[PDB]
């Protein structure tokens, strides 16, 4: 689990969005596994606007942060799950690092701010949904 709180927005994995997220929907994209809902309180986070390919992510299944080198956002095949049919997930960055299903929502940060959230993984990989291109989160 986990979310990004920026301005009056809450960014979550679309597959973990709550009834309240859907009732306050701003934007969602199944191909990216992202959903953004509106909030009444001002958020605590800021978003990176950069091309970093290294950073640190929070891994809830280890209660620890780990450093990673990750690929640039791209279209990657993701096998069927209980949440989605077999499809290509867009804006996805892969890295070598531990992850388990419940680790979705962990934040990836570089020195500039939040880069994205855990969205896929397994067998020693961890995949992050990028949010750096969503410029409207800042206004
Ligand atoms: C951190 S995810 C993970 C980690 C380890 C293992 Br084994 C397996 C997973 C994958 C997983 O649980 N899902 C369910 C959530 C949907 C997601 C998606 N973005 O389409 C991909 C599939
Ligand atoms: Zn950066």
């Amino acid at each position: 689990s986990g979310a990004i709180y920026v301005g009056n927005y809450r960014v979550v994995n679309r597959h973990l969005a709550t009834h309240n997220d859907w009732a306050n929907l701003v934007w969602e994209d199944s191909s990216r596994d992202l959903l953004v809902s509106s909030t009444t309180a001002q958020g605590c986070d800021t978003i990176a606007r950069c091309d970093c390919q290294t950073g640190v992510y929070y891994c809830s299944s280890r209660r620890k942060h780990y450093p990673v080198s990750f690929s640039k956002p791209s279209l990657i095949f993701v096998e069927a799950s209980e949440y989605y049919p077999a499809r290509y997930q867009s804006h996805l960055m892969l890295a070598v690092g531990h992850s388990e299903p419940g680790d979705c929502g962990g934040i990836l940060r570089c020195q500039h701010g939040v880069v994205g959230i855990v969205s896929t993984g397994g067998n020693g990989l961890v995949g992050f949904a990028d949010v750096r291109d969503l410029l409207w989160l800042d206004e």
